[PDB]
């Protein structure tokens, strides 16, 4: 009884993979935006994301399968081989990456319900929403670059925003 | 004048690529002492050193090179296809990697001064006494499993090394 | 991807509408049953429910649309043509109409589900919560005048439940 | 003696209606200013003035009907079917409206007076003056966008007005 | 309308039944883990529980009924006739039975949703959450006579998590 | 020397089972009292004496036999079938449970003393008092019907009682 459903082990480790990956391109992409589109803070903003991707994300999957049996799997694969031309298609690029998490999200949302497995689709919530946070606070970014065409503008807004 | 070798370019970019890789085998190692071999202090700690690994450890390289010149490269790829079998090898095999560490760091230090980059020789010296730091911070974990045969008295013992 | 659904946007407009209307009859309800029944105390429960409606239950869905991309639409048509004929019946008419309201996010949370729109299921899971809670909080009232003939008494106890 | 104005009555009845209205004509707005134009602030100054046509400026005379024998009538009706083409156009338009206010206003002090009803002359004294408060509020913005091209500038600016 | 579903109010007195039975199992698993077992921080764990599962357990089912009009049935009906043979075997009783509460709170949900009771599969949301932790909790203790073969050590470890 | 009575061991028992029983009725009489009867602070008196049964009335008894070698028996058995039709019947009947109670626990004492018991009989001498106590707590409520007709005015009385 109460014994652990395969799909959802297997799709959260697909989550906590694509976490660490998220993570560690927006590491590299926090790089950049610093050093060569000289935008110190949007490189804060993205870093604060990527130890996000790297911390909670992933420890919160962690921390659920030792409390129900699921088994952690780490495989890992990542390479960084092109950056985008500019500041504002980083931002847009990290977007579009935001924006599929929202749709890998309501998948495992979609299989707990489909499994019976409450516990899961709990779980689950927080993920629900972080997608849309995450989602919406790098939109207000994306934002910034159809508002101003100076660097040093859009720097002082997300400045007060990565505070 | 003061352009960056590339030696070091490549070593501290192998650097930054073992602490990010390490620090995913740490993540997974410390889900493993707590979930599978009962030991949640265990865990906190070798969690303490996979967030170092993962954190200042690749900072560091990354705001280095933001500073001098240097390319990041973000390369990276690692599996944990088999576990130790128990607690004591598992904190063993920590050791054994934390001690390749210092090797690695040696081997950068020797080739800044071979390229006269005495601000390389320089950066790297933290990661020279971090390398001996972090690797007795380890030794006196292994330790514990010598010295007592008690789980619980292990256990005891880290809560107050991992406060 | 994350295309926003159509017939939640429009039942999330249709509860946008309910709410700014509820509010305004609350606000003339308020009114009557300081000035007409004599009991500002009344008064002040309602209009705490007024300003309710007209406060975080509208601001949540405008502040949903922005971060989903649903539209928001504003078509507001309500007249307060006839009053209960005193307080009890005052308030009991408020009652119904809260208990509608549980119905209307009820079908919401359906619909969501129904979308697989996991987002907006979370989104209502504060609408589902608050049916009860403003539902439970007018019955309290409701039923002091089948338990006091006296309108002062009555006054009294609501006195110390819009603290 | 001291039978109340149905002139008056009505007037006032016709401002409580207007200020309803504006109301829910601005939190449209405010919701526009954020979500498609891109001026989050611009967004909480309207709101601001939202929350004003719908507070005070219709309790104030819900609270005067109550002490003077007035009847309040809440006959509501308001639709937006277009928005202005940008953010320039939507306080704009905002300024307009408000102008309009202040005529309104006027034409109840002028009735106040030729009837004689020297607590409706004296109640309407509020709003004589934040008839020119709330339009010169709303002057300070429609400026902004004559003095500076950058949207950023502006909402940087109506930053330090909503604080 | 809104009317409460007779399926939900039945598996809910069933919960209610259940709670109140466990924590008199509980309770007297406490007076046995000290006066027999001879460990008195097994047994303030034990009767934390037990006080969690005749306190908000059935509380919550309570007060959800007073709002939602289901009816409350207190039928108990509990007689502890045998203990388990020591200590170790007592706190795996008790995980097997805090196992089968996240089996009877996941039919409730499941319950839920197929009635479309949302407002039930929103209470019973705090249920979902709570099996898992008290049967991690549970767990945690379980453990720990599987590390030593020492009571007093074991008690030890049980005294910083019950604090 | 020193043996254990097994007629004082039966008579705790006994009491043991009388208030773990009497606090399960008083759980469902105070649900009752605030949900049919609408009486919550009626409600509230009922549950404060629910918890003091199945708190230190029954935990003394657990923890007295714990140092003195008696043996806890749990067979509980109790099922409201039926409740008093009004409110001041519902505490009626609470009056006459606790009028039983002095009953028991004065041949607890008078037992005590037979048995030449005296540290039985000090341990009762808690329970000689509170058992007027709580009967006097008690017949301070039933009383309030009998000086009011006015169930808002005999519950504004009791809040100051349960404060
Ligand atoms: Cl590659
Ligand atoms: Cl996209
Ligand atoms: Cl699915
Ligand atoms: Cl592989
Ligand atoms: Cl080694
Ligand atoms: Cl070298
Ligand atoms: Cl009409
Ligand atoms: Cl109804
Ligand atoms: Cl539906
Ligand atoms: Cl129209
Ligand atoms: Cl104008
Ligand atoms: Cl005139
Ligand atoms: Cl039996
Ligand atoms: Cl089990
Ligand atoms: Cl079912
Ligand atoms: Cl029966
Ligand atoms: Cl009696
Ligand atoms: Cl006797
Ligand atoms: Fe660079
Ligand atoms: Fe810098
Ligand atoms: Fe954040
Ligand atoms: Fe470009
Ligand atoms: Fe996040
Ligand atoms: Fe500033
Ligand atoms: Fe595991
Ligand atoms: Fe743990
Ligand atoms: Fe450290
Ligand atoms: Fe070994
Ligand atoms: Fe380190
Ligand atoms: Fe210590
Ligand atoms: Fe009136
Ligand atoms: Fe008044
Ligand atoms: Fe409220
Ligand atoms: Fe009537
Ligand atoms: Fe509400
Ligand atoms: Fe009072
Ligand atoms: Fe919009
Ligand atoms: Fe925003
Ligand atoms: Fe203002
Ligand atoms: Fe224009
Ligand atoms: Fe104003
Ligand atoms: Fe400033
Ligand atoms: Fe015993
Ligand atoms: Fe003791
Ligand atoms: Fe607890
Ligand atoms: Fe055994
Ligand atoms: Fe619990
Ligand atoms: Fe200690
Ligand atoms: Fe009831
Ligand atoms: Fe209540
Ligand atoms: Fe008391
Ligand atoms: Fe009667
Ligand atoms: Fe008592
Ligand atoms: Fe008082
Ligand atoms: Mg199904
Ligand atoms: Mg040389
Ligand atoms: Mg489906
Ligand atoms: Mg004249
Ligand atoms: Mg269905
Ligand atoms: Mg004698």
């Amino acid at each position: 009884i109460m014994q652990k459903s395969n799909k959802i082990n297997d799709a959260l480790n697909q989550h906590y993979k694509l976490n660490v990956e998220l993570g560690l391109v927006y590491a590299h992409y926090a790089h950049v935006a610093d050093d060569e589109f000289d935008m110190p803070y949007l490189g804060k903003f993205i870093q604060h994301l990527s130890e996000d991707k790297l911390g909670v994300h992933k420890e919160y999957i962690s921390d659920y399968f030792k409390r129900n049996g699921m088994k952690l799997k780490t495989d890992v694969s990542v390479a960084v081989k092109s950056i985008p031309s500019d500041a504002k298609a980083l931002i847009q690029e990290v977007y579009a990456r935001e924006n599929e998490v929202r749709d890998h999200v309501k998948a495992i949302a979609k299989l707990a319900l489909a499994e019976d497995d409450y516990e899961s689709f709990y779980f689950i919530q927080w993920y629900v929403r972080d997608g849309l946070k995450d989602l919406t606070e790098v939109d207000d970014v994306v934002k910034l670059f159809n508002s101003s065409n100076d660097k040093l503008i859009i720097e002082e807004t997300i400045k007060e925003m990565v505070e």
